[PDB]
């Protein structure tokens, strides 16, 4: 249905309050509320060890995309390395800090509210086709070339399907990572 | 292909600045180099100050709520922007944007002139026009625009998509019509 591509080079950086990194923003939900909000789809870029914020209530899933990997330590649990492309799932209530071993690294997250949406995200590569009921539908590129819809996506640009309301057929190929939301009743 | 992008559905992104904010209507696809060659939002300006410049790009600019703002271009004297009256600018002007009466919202059209030919018009009425431009958008600033079957209120968006012939269009009401094609 509707079809939106979201360029990475119109991405806009902001520096994070505390200087120890900044976010890109790619996407997010469309609701208003003071209330809260739905989901979002950024990249952040981590240029020093240090605490990450908190977002109570909400379910984080984060992905090292640029260099070698970090450490995290969520709630004093034993340190746990991140390596490139490996996708980590933490609450966002969770006390957690990040330990850089090589230097600066780059990470695509999502976070959404799992009172308001269902969601599924997975790392793919090669050729792929799925079926979706799925509301919404992000396709996000770390290759040259991800052909997705009749788009091209190149390094961290970034597809989405919004109001869809049937059975979406659709065919990816290349190395990126797949995401669904939909709007809980 | 009919697309109708609703105003209580723009996604609505704070200025790096904190200066205001922007609410996406739609964009081309883009290309991964260049990023978008065209865009339609809705600028929220809420304090006086410089804009961000899209060098090479060509904008045009309306208020769309608020009485106005006074712009100035580059070296350009001063220039008063009222409700609904349009104006031209190069994104690679420096251009800088003075409050009077408050915060301003201004409905937004940039793109690249070497990816797209463009037309812009603001209207009123009952109109009937004969394009073949590859996209049509129509731009509401009414409580009910019609066109093509749908019924557009206030700050919505209907936009065709791939049109390859001469489409026959009639609209009533306040809105603005714009027309983009890609060029070889």
């Amino acid at each position: 249905s509707a079809i939106s591509v979201w360029r990475a080079v119109d991405y806009v950086r902001m520096p994070w309050k505390n200087g120890g990194g900044s976010t890109e923003e790619i996407t997010r939900d469309a609701g208003t509320g003071l209330e809260g909000f739905g989901w979002r789809l950024s990249i952040a870029d981590i240029g020093e060890s240090g605490g990450f914020s908190s977002f109570a209530g909400y379910q984080r899933v984060i992905t090292v995309i640029q260099g070698a990997g970090m450490v995290l330590t969520v709630d004093g649990e034993e340190q746990r390395g991140l390596l490139p492309l490996q996708p980590f799932a933490f609450r966002g209530d969770s006390q957690v800090s990040c330990r850089l071993i090589t230097g600066p690294i780059r990470d695509f997250n999502l976070i959404y509210s799992p009172e308001r949406y269902h969601a599924r995200l997975q790392w793919v590569d090669g050729v792929q086709r799925f079926f979706s009921t799925a509301q919404t539908v992000l396709v996000f590129s770390v290759a040259d070339e991800v052909k997705v819809l009749g788009e091209k996506l190149g390094h961290h640009d970034c597809l989405q399907v919004d109001g869809n309301a049937g059975l979406l057929d659709i065919s990816v190929t290349g190395r990126c990572c797949l995401i669904e939301l939909t709007q809980r009743g």
